[PDB]
C-alpha cells in the first residue's frame, strides 16, 4: 500500500465531470476543476486543465496524469510550507501518508490550520492527536474516510485500508 492506492481509494474514479461532497465539480481523481456554479465554468477549466476540448468527458490515462500532478503538488506545498514541513520531518513513512492524504483533500491552508492537532502529531502523541482531529468540519462532512486517515495516523499502520 502507499499513498497513490490510498487515496485512489478514498476518492474514486470517475470519467465525467460530477459533484463533489461539498458540491464542487470534479473530474478523475478527486481532482476539484471549481468552486463555481457553473457547469460551463468547469467544463471551461477541464478543458484547459487537460489541453483540449473534452466536452466534460476525460480518459483513465488523463484521469491519471491529473492525479500524478496533485500528489506532486500536495508533496511540494507540504515541503514548502513553514508549518508542514517540520511535522512531516519528523514522521514516519506511512503517517507521512496520512498527512498527504489530508493536504491533497483539503489544501495547506487548510490543514496548516489543524495547529493543535499538528503540534500533538509532532510530539508523536498519537492518540490524543486522533481525537483532536476528530473534532472539525472534515470529520463531520466524511467521516468514514476521515476515520480511515486518522486510524492511519494514530497507528502508523495501513490497517483500516485492508
Ligand atoms: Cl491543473
Ligand atoms: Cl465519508
Amino acid at each position: 500500500m502507499n499513498i497513490f492506492e490510498m487515496l485512489r481509494i478514498d476518492e474514486g474514479l470517475r470519467l465525467k465531470i460530477y459533484k463533489d461532497t461539498e458540491g464542487y465539480y470534479t473530474i478523475g481523481i478527486g481532482h476539484l476543476l471549481t468552486k463555481s456554479p457553473s457547469l460551463n465554468a468547469a467544463k471551461s477549466e477541464l478543458d484547459k486543465a487537460i489541453g483540449r476540448n473534452t466536452n466534460g468527458v476525460i480518459t483513465k490515462d488523463e484521469a491519471e496524469k491529473l492525479f500524478n500532478q496533485d500528489v506532486d503538488a500536495a508533496v511540494r506545498g507540504i515541503l514548502r510550507n513553514a508549518k508542514l514541513k517540520p511535522v512531516y520531518d519528523s514522521l514516519d513513512a506511512v503517517r507521512r501518508a496520512a498527512a498527504i492524504n489530508m493536504v491533497f483533500q483539503m489544501g495547506e491552508t487548510g490543514v496548516a490550520g489543524f495547529t493543535n492537532s499538528l503540534r500533538m502529531l509532532q510530539q508523536k502523541r498519537w492518540d490524543e492527536a486522533a481525537v483532536n482531529l476528530a473534532k472539525s468540519r472534515w470529520y463531520n462532512q466524511t467521516p468514514n474516510r476521515a476515520k480511515r486517515v486518522i486510524t492511519t495516523a494514530r497507528t502508523g499502520t495501513w490497517d483500516a485500508y485492508k
